[PDB]
């Protein structure tokens, strides 16, 4: 199967979260997404089939989490726009308050904004979770784990939480109600070792 930012995948064919980042340890394939889209050795399976399992996570505290990915697969440095094309990734270059934000997931599609602020705690329903950049980008239940990126390429970081409404996402009201919050993939590649695929 493909491994593609911001597309569907499954967890212990429970739950459902979206992929972040693919990357690399070496030879291991994988991709970056969410701590709390799984504990430790969850099953994930993309397109009908398994592909690998989390490999390490941290959440709370952090919300941060890699798959690692069976070598049948291929990887993608790039993430789905949800009409039929994708937007190559290039780096990780980290984008100041203000710049317009891109972020893509299962429940809502590809959505686009402005990063607000940088260092929020939420405070999690599991736990506070530190450290996490503020988008007004819109999101919806099921979008965690997903790409958080520039329309120039550059990886921010993985789709975390946010204030979601009763409809179970943020895109009913206007963007300046909005917080969306994305763990930022710099620390993510870092502590795990892991290269991004890029393209
Ligand atoms: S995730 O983006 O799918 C997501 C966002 C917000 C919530 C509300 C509970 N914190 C759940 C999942």
């Amino acid at each position: 199967v493909n491994v593609l930012g911001g597309i569907e995948y499954s967890i212990n064919n429970a739950t459902l979260c979206s992929v972040g980042f693919s990357v690399t340890r070496g030879a291991t394939k994988g991709f970056v997404t969410a701590g709390h889209c799984g504990g430790v050795g969850a099953i994930v399976r993309i397109g009908g089939t398994q592909v690998g399992s989390f490999a390490a996570r941290v959440f709370p505290g952090n919300d941060r989490a890699w798959v690692s990915v069976g070598s049948a697969h291929t990887l993608q440095g790039a993430v789905s726009n949800y009409s039929g094309g994708t937007i190559a990734i290039r780096g990780s270059a980290e984008a100041a308050i203000g710049a317009a934000v891109c972020r893509s997931g299962r429940t809502t599609g590809y959505r686009c904004g402005n990063i607000t602020a940088k260092n929020v705690t939420a405070n999690y329903a599991e736990g506070a979770v530190r450290g996490l950049t503020q988008g007004n980008a819109c999101m919806g239940r099921g979008d965690s784990g997903g790409s958080w990126f520039t329309s120039a390429g550059q990886a921010q970081g993985v789709m975390s939480g946010g204030n979601v409404q009763s409809n179970g996402n943020n895109c009913g009201i206007p963007a300046s109600q909005r917080s969306s919050l994305f763990e930022r993939v710099g620390p993510i590649l870092s502590q795990y070792g892991l290269s991004l695929v890029t393209s």
